[PDB]
């Protein structure tokens, strides 16, 4: 799918960044320790490692499984 507006409402299952890296799961603290967990943020759809925009960025993003790259925008297009 594409995402609407800034992607805050996106709930698809895409999990890949603009550089081809894989999204880290929101519930996981490895490789990146963070606070953006579904426990902490229950209505933002932070399911598995799916691309999401819980913080009003400008597109869906995720923490990445590359330990040297904390987060990236996902390879999704605006609708
Ligand atoms: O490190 C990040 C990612 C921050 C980026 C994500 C893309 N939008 C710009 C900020 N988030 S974090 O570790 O949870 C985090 C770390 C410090 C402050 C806030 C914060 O997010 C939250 F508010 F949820 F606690
Ligand atoms: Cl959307």
């Amino acid at each position: 799918q594409c995402y609407h507006g800034n992607g805050q409402s996106y709930r698809g299952t895409f999990s890949t960044t603009v550089t081809g890296r894989t999204c880290q799961s929101w519930s996981s603290m490895t490789p990146h320790r963070h606070q953006r967990t579904p426990e902490n943020y229950p209505n933002d759809g932070l399911t598995m490692n799916y691309c999401r925009n819980p913080d009003a960025d400008t597109g869906p993003w995720c923490f990445t499984m590359d330990p040297s790259i904390r987060w990236e925008y996902c390879a999704l297009t605006r609708c």
